[PDB]
């Protein structure tokens, strides 16, 4: 990245920081056991979660208690069924309207029965990129996300949409990048590309073995505008994997942006918390969280 004089000085300010928290590592765990303390109430998701917990809706959610607040889930507008208020388990993430700072779609992996839901979801938003933090089945054999995008038996239809791969490359670091084609079947109007990245080895409810691999899809991303459009973001449930990404790539962002509340990253996770219930579930996601950004900053200082 080329930097200007403000920017460089400000991820020296950062780096500082961030790694000094990680030099007392007590601080970093007073932090998350201060923001466990401060978690949502169970009426507090119920009640502010009605659409996602109604009958009609109740099947579209992998987990019970991973469902989007009324006040920012994605709707999809317009939907086949005239009585389900257009529901997909999806909550809008941002932390402002600035153009040089993403905002996320953070989802759950796809059912086999949500998946023409979340592909009009993508063309709905015209996000221009997924995000895949999970396998499809971990080594228990437990189903974690249904295949929404592999291709292998024939090219793959959702209702009216199709979906085209048009290449497969790996990466050194394990990452899969497809490139994507959606469109609806009867349409004259061109199809919509999404960059759909792939990361298998981040373990559910933990944290990879080094911080490589998540800094590429960063570093893949610094070049997408925020304004194409959300980036979507999964694992299996949405919170874990998803919101530990986003708040390395948001922080990230925020700091090359000068906004100096990007050094507060416990204010950061309770901002998405009060957006999706759990983001970042445990402590040594919060940890990644924080060995990521330093790496990264190392890198942009370099």
């Amino acid at each position: 990245l080329s930097l200007s004089s403000d920017q460089l000085n400000h991820c020296h300010q950062a780096l500082g920081v961030f790694r000094g928290k990680i030099q007392n590592p007590d601080s970093i765990a007073h932090e998350f056991t201060g923001l466990q303390a401060n978690r949502m109430w169970p009426s507090e998701l119920l009640l502010n979660s009605t659409v996602a917990m109604n009958s009609v809706n109740v099947e579209k959610n992998r987990y019970s208690d991973v469902v989007p607040f009324d006040k920012n889930r994605i709707v999809l507008n317009p939907c086949k069924d005239s009585s389900a208020k257009g529901y997909v388990n999806a909550s809008l993430i941002k932390t402002s309207e600035s153009e040089s700072i993403s905002q996320f779609i953070a989802t759950q992996g796809p059912l086999p029965h949500t998946m023409e839901d979340f592909w009009e979801m993508v063309i709905q938003q015209h996000c221009p990129i997924i995000v895949m933090l999970t396998r499809l089945v971990d080594n228990n054999r437990t189903v974690k996300c249904g295949d929404y995008f592999q291709d292998e038996d024939g090219p793959r239809e959702f209702g009216n949409i199709s979906l085209t791969t048009k290449w497969i490359k790996t990466t050194d670091t394990s990452l899969m990048l497809r490139n994507l084609e959606v469109n609806y079947k009867e349409t004259e109007d061109q199809p919509m590309s999404v960059l759909h990245i792939q990361y298998p080895e981040w373990p559910d409810h933990g944290v990879p073995k080094d911080t490589v691999a998540v800094r590429e899809i960063l570093k893949r991303l610094y070049q997408v505008p925020p304004s194409l459009g959300p980036i979507i973001v999964h694992c299996s449930a949405g919170i874990g994997r998803t919101g530990t990404y986003c708040a390395i790539h948001n922080t990230i962002q925020r700091i090359l942006a000068g906004d100096m509340s990007a050094l507060d990253l416990a204010k950061t996770v309770a901002l998405f918390r009060k957006q999706r219930i759990g983001m970042v579930q445990t402590m040594d996601q919060y940890f990644f969280c924080y060995n990521a950004i330093v790496d990264e900053l190392e890198d942009l200082t370099a």
